[PDB]
């Protein structure tokens, strides 16, 4: 239902097809993000999604996932689509900042915690 | 390189197209039938414009290329094939609600649509 995944994939292809290095701005504060906090700045990390800087990159409707190496330390990165803030070309900044969609809001996310119930029955 | 990057339209058209279909919507395309290179049933054009149904059941061998769109469709029984230059695709939306996107103008599309003031020899 959310359009963000299709728009991200569209820009990604346009970037790569034009020989641009696609940079993804991630809200490392969002629910489910999995990135090395050692490289996070002000609740925000910028990733390189080019073929070269990624292993097994997958751009799903629900998440971005890939193997990344930070100073020899290869590992997996998981980013829920709701955390993707923007994607642009490293060589010139051309890209898009994703428009907010109501569904990536925890209010629209199914109950993460249950209702106050008694105990006895 | 003064940075002569290609148009984004084909990518946006394609993505929105996939979004509509994956959501059970019927993709409708608004075309400028004037645009150089367009091949569509001239008698179904209104105000130099034609709306087309691109859903799976309304098309055959649909091709959403960076440069053009092409497919086979039937108009009142008469099966015809259409060729549409990307600069001619003006918008794509969902029939079930009139909600979609109207593409932003892109400089090169305008260039590819500049007409000569006069004809060629012969």
């Amino acid at each position: 239902s959310p359009k963000r995944p299709y728009l991200l994939r569209a820009y990604y292809d346009w970037l790569v097809d034009n020989s641009f290095t696609p940079y993804l701005v991630v809200d490392a504060t969002y629910l489910g993000v999995n990135v090395p906090v050692e490289y996070v700045k002000d609740g925000q990390i910028v990733l390189n999604l080019s073929a070269s800087a990624t292993g097994n990159l997958q751009l799903t409707n629900d998440f971005i996932q890939f193997n990344a190496r930070f100073k020899g330390v290869s590992r997996e990165l998981y980013i829920p689509m709701g955390a993707a803030l923007a994607i642009y070309a490293r060589e010139n900044g051309d890209g898009v900042m994703f428009e907010p969609e109501e569904i990536y809001d925890e209010l629209n996310i199914e109950p993460d915690t249950e209702q106050p119930t008694g105990f006895y029955e």
